């Protein structure tokens, strides 16, 4: 549970990296 | 079960980011 | 203990990638 | 242990994303 929580946080960071990468792509 | 699911989502996000960056590289 | 360590390395890698992409954005 | 292993794999993917990002930076 401590672990699953940190996993969820991890995955939210990867969704935020995905956003950054979609943005740089749309701008081009 | 939940943890495993999250681990697999995480990894699969990492494969996508990796391939989006390699694709980017290539068009540039 | 090991797991926690790895979780913290992982998260900290994600913060760095996020900030390297935001920095990139900004210079572009 | 199954978990720590997958964490190690996760982190190796983040080192590989880091490489991709150092490369795109050196090329500029």
């Amino acid at each position: 549970k401590q672990i699953e929580d940190k996993l969820e946080e991890i995955l939210s960071k990867l969704y935020h990296i995905e956003n950054e990468l979609a943005r740089s792509k749309k701008l081009l």
